[PDB]
DNA sequence: CAGAGGACGGGGAGCCGGG
DNA sequence: CAGAGGACGGGGAGCCGGG
């Protein structure tokens, strides 16, 4: 899914990316830390984000609706400086709605 | 406001099976070490119709869970190994029509 | 190191988790 | 065990990444 072979599209285009080179994070406290090179036998930390790639969200009922697309977050453990920490990463990008 | 796909998320920490990003079976350990840590996993689920605030007259439309890949301690054999893992992150609209 | 309500959700850092 | 195209997206295991 999205089984575009079928005709589908996402309410809300998303971008995905692998993440090698990140220095700094929030943590899951929303704190502001630095993200370790490698962590421990060795390892590089990478991370797999996605995030709103762009208004309004398609298809939506603008009789009824207003809407905007936007980026949600995971929680993923990382070395953190030396602490073994959750930090925010981009996960998705969903719609949401009011009035 | 709410979402247009009502999402539940959870903490799990009891995860002995996944599936990894190679698409194959594999077990997952315990904890893993530094000190130990147990291996939790922060997962977010649809919870259930279409999708909600929608143009049902000109769409179908679905709410679908989405998946990210994250690390993980996990058996190969008789070795430890550190392998992504496929877990639930989101609750998304799927349109068509 | 010290939870949860209203119906036609709740245990472990101002943390994660609204016709 | 060695990349990318139509236009009013692309590098590192069947892997990740469509009026």
């Amino acid at each position: 899914h999205p089984i575009f072979h079928r005709g589908e599209f996402s309410v809300c285009d998303s971008v995905s990316v692998w993440v090698g080179d990140k220095t700094t994070a929030t943590d899951i406290k929303g704190k502001e830390v630095m993200v370790l090179g490698e962590v421990n036998s060795v390892f590089k930390q990478y991370f797999f984000e996605t995030k709103c790639r762009d208004s309004g969200c398609r298809g939506i009922d603008s009789k009824h609706w207003n809407s905007y697309c936007t980026t949600t977050h995971t929680f993923v453990k990382a070395l953190t400086m030396a602490a073994w920490r959750f930090i925010r990463i981009d996960t998705a990008c969903v719609c949401v709605l009011s009035r």
